[PDB]
């Protein structure tokens, strides 16, 4: 209480990802999330993104203004409810025009405040030595299979939105998550995807509609 | 659109000045640091499952400040906001234990985050734009008084001074010209008998 600080967005997030729930615990193993990070006024010049060209990745220190509260403690977890509701991935970079930032591989929803753009540097923000007991290693994963209507819609869709609709839904459902004859649903880009367990461990695409 | 943060807590630190901190902090884990936290965040249910991850990202505010902003790790950027992970090497109540960090002292820390490997870890990762050591020397008096300040501030002085030095604190050193920093409550003194040799020269405070 002494001491207050306050942020503004510099941009805004565009994403793929309409609702937390199909969003990946792995995001950089899911390339085929794609958005975009739109610059508002004053950080809107090519001349605050010079040098970018030769950084992969990027960190973006968000908002998580949809996570709407200290058995682990919230500082031991990447918790989106936090004292100061401050997010932090690192995503890949594609690349980068005036006010606008192509990034691959986010685990970030649709219209994330943006409050900070970091280059990644590997000998600074790499520890080798590090080891997380809670983490280890990332999510288990899911085999995931198409119904052949649904390879379709993907493909036109994907080239509809100038997407990697297919890839996107397969990477985000070899993740995801119970009853094996209901279909599931996740809105992603303008789509409705619905899905199913034929097998406890195997995840198969049923439609994908606008 | 206003968001409104305020610090979890605050951090104490060897380091009173931006000179010399190390441009790889990681590699001086003596740079010896502690969170001290605020309230509601003093109970120690806010730290449980800490005991198993090694290093922590601390989201702070540079409290004391062709490439673009956004291609920099600077200080000086919009909403002011730093990351810096840090080895933890123990916690407490209200208080983190921080080896290893580039962070000045008295810096408001927003977040503590668990460092991840599988997520924070980028092997494919390249950054062009980001930017060696130098051998190092004492005097015998810089030695027994580095000595004798550690126990007085139970404190890894010396190891902290020769781990600075050795990532050559600097644009050219004058060879006359002494040079130092402020660790802790001490000065620091030492200069360049050599262009490629440090040599400390007293510890003082
Ligand atoms: C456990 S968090 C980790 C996020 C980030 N990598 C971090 O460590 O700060 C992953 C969840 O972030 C959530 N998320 C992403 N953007 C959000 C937002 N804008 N508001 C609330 N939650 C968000 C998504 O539901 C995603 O599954
Ligand atoms: C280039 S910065 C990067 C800090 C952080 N690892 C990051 O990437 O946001 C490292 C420098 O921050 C400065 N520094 C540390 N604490 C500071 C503070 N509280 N306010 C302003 N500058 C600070 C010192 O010059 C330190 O060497």
């Amino acid at each position: 209480e002494l001491m207050t600080h306050s942020v503004s967005p510099i941009g805004y997030i565009r994403s793929c990802f309409m609702e937390k729930f199909a969003i990946p615990r792995q995001p950089l193993l899911a390339p085929a999330a794609r958005g975009t990070l739109e610059l508002l006024p004053p950080f809107d010049q090519v001349e605050a993104l010079e040098g970018l060209e030769q950084v992969s990745h990027v960190w973006l220190l968000f908002l998580f203004h949809q996570a709407l509260p200290r058995s682990l403690g919230v500082f031991a977890t990447r918790a989106t409810h936090r004292p100061n509701g401050i997010g932090q991935s690192v995503v890949r970079l594609e690349g980068f025009e005036a006010g606008r930032l192509w990034l691959s591989g986010i685990d970030l929803l649709d219209g994330t405040p943006v409050l900070d753009i970091k280059p990644y540097v590997p000998y600074a923000d790499a520890v080798a030595d590090a080891r997380n007991g809670i983490a280890d290693a990332p999510p288990p994963g899911i085999a995931v299979e198409w119904s052949e209507q649904a390879r379709r819609q993907a493909h036109e869709h994907g080239q509809r939105l100038r997407q990697p609709v297919a890839e996107l839904i397969e990477q985000c459902l070899a993740q995801d998550p119970p009853e094996p004859g209901r279909r599931y649903g996740v809105r992603l880009w303008d789509l409705d995807v619905h899905w199913h367990y034929p097998r406890p461990d195997l995840i198969r695409v049923l439609d994908v509609a606008g």
